[PDB]
């Protein structure tokens, strides 16, 4: 079902490639082209082996050498590509929190689209890497029901997918109806519990029954009933429940649709999803936005940056 755009290289030789990267950096200037062409053709696993051979061959640190040679978004793109998979989300999260400011957009985006299984691993990796509890970090940096919704999600305790119980579907749709539209105010607590913990297959039926019952799609009520980060969060959750690929295909489009580009988001979704479901994200981007992801990056980016992005992404037509 899920398909990424980057796979393991067939005639892979970690040593052969490490020497190519060395020649490509040794001397005056850089062959950014040989780097980008090499690195976006190996899986993340292979990039780690290559980084290993390099150290053992030259006693130098690949990532630190690149940081020296490259600059701008390209550097940032290659540095994210070098990050081990099991660590990247953890890394992005820690970087969204830390500092005097928080990038709720990152928190929301990652915590809402990742599965319980992925949340668990992300929680481990975070603690072993920065020696901090992820939850404790989030709690400390957020508040309100937004914080609560994130913590509910960080539990990665979403109910399992079993045979759907109609009566139970009816009950949940009517409860959301009473918690929001039929209420003077909102019972955010009921939305959080039902959206945060019910099984995916169950909530998809609840979303449909709720439309039938209210004349509204859950998204419109959320927008009607809530505001700020909590709104964004819940929209995020509802969207991922319906389809992670589509939700990610959407946060990408809005990163570029605007005049400039949000390179940070553009880099994070393509890199993080390159070997999971970036192929699915592409289809859903064409269907829903009429253009292929390719063509879109092709016009919003440039330089080697643009060159690497397009190779990782691939597919002119989608
Ligand atoms: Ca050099
Ligand atoms: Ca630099
Ligand atoms: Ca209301
Ligand atoms: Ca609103
Ligand atoms: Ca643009």
């Amino acid at each position: 079902a899920l398909r990424g755009t980057v796979t393991d290289f067939s005639g892979f030789d970690g040593r052969a490639d490490a020497e190519v990267l060395r020649k490509a950096m040794k001397g005056l200037g850089t062959d950014e082209d040989s780097i980008l062409n090499l690195l976006t053709a190996r899986s993340n696993a292979q990039r780690q082996q290559i980084a290993e051979e390099f150290k053992t061959l030259f006693g130098r640190d690949l990532v630190n050498d690149m940081k020296s040679e490259l600059a701008g978004k390209f550097e940032k793109l290659i540095v994210a590509l070098m990050k081990p998979s099991r660590l990247y989300d953890a890394y992005e999260l820690k970087h969204a929190l830390k500092g005097a400011g928080t990038d709720e957009k990152v928190l929301t985006e990652i915590i809402a689209s990742r599965t319980p299984e992925e949340l668990r691993a992300i929680k481990q990796a975070y603690e072993e890497e920065y020696g901090s509890n992820l939850e404790d970090d989030v709690v400390g940096d957020t508040s309100g029901y937004y914080q609560r919704m994130l913590v509910v999600l960080l539990q990665a305790n979403r109910d399992p997918d079993t045979a759907i119980d109609d009566a139970q579907v009816e009950l949940d749709a009517q409860a959301l109806f009473q918690a929001g539209e039929l209420k003077w105010g909102t019972d955010e607590e009921k939305f959080i519990t039902i959206l945060g913990t019910r099984s995916v297959s169950h909530l998809r039926r609840v979303f449909d029954k709720y439309m039938t019952i209210s004349g509204f799609q859950i998204e419109e009520t959320i927008d009607r009933e809530t505001s700020g980060n909590l709104e964004n969060l819940l929209l995020a959750v509802v969207k991922s429940i319906r389809s992670i690929p589509a939700y990610l295909a959407e946060t990408l489009y809005y990163a570029m649709k605007g005049a400039g580009t949000d390179d940070h988001t553009l880099i994070r979704v393509i890199v993080s999803r390159s070997e999971i479901d970036l192929f699915n994200i592409r289809k859903e981007f064409r269907k829903n936005f009429a253009t292929s992801l390719y063509s879109m990056i092709k016009g919003d980016t440039s330089g080697d940056y643009k060159k690497a992005l397009l190779l990782l992404c691939g597919g002119e037509d989608d």
